[PDB]
């Protein structure tokens, strides 16, 4: 993934538990040779999996709860970092937010050529809720789009609720959350 990423990562972990507990992470990630992550450089995917399971096994917890707290993290940081503009011109609820999702990967995509985008496509069920069907190229990242929704749902200072239906894990084609919203 783009550098970018990496660095939120890094950001996050710095920010929450200093940085002896980043370098020890990064050590364990097997990154010692890596001084700091490059924004626009594009990585091996490898590099942020293993940044994952090091911060797991560092910090005693599972992977999944930390990319949950990296979905919603990512919402403040993109809109810090560069991206503000971007975002707000994506729209000012969480159902047209989403509506708007590929197309702001799209604009994402002209500036990081090599970008993989995950594709998000809306059911909408009534005007308090919505089916979100996620695909990718990549697997595990379904909890991350969990504290995304939720990071999005702070910053439309609205109530979401988010239960996954499909998992792309018990064999079901792709990802598919339910989406309760108010506001
Ligand atoms: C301005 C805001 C944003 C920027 C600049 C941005 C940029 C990026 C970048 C660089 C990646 C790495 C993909 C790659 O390197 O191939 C990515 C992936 C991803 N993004 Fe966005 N993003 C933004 C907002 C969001 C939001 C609000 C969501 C909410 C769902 C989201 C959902 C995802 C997901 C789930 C991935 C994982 C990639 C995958 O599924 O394969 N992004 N984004
Ligand atoms: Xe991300
Ligand atoms: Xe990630
Ligand atoms: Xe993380």
């Amino acid at each position: 993934m783009y550098g970018l990423v990496n660095k939120a990562i890094q950001d996050m972990i710095s920010k929450h538990h200093g940085e002896d507990t980043w370098e020890a992470i990064k050590q364990k990630a097997g990154l010692e040779d890596i001084d700091f992550f490059v924004g626009m450089e594009a990585y091996s995917d490898d590099v942020t999996y293993h940044l994952v399971g090091a911060a797991s096994e560092v910090l005693g917890k599972p992977a999944e709860e930390l990319l949950i707290a990296f979905g919603e993290y990512w919402v403040t940081y993109t809109s810090e970092e560069g991206y503000g503009e971007l975002l707000a011109s994506a729209g000012d609820s969480l159902p047209e937010f989403m509506e708007n999702l590929d197309n702001l990967h799209a604009r994402v995509g002209l500036s990081f050529p090599q970008l993989r985008p995950p594709a998000f496509e809306c059911q909408h069920t009534s005007s308090k809720s919505m089916e979100l069907h996620y695909q990718s190229t990549r697997c595990g990242l379904a909890p991350m789009v969990l504290g995304l929704l939720h990071g999005l749902g702070k910053r439309f200072q609205t109530k979401v609720e988010v239960t996954q239906t499909a998992f792309r894990e018990t064999g079901e084609d792709h990802d598919i959350f339910s989406i309760k919203y108010e506001d």
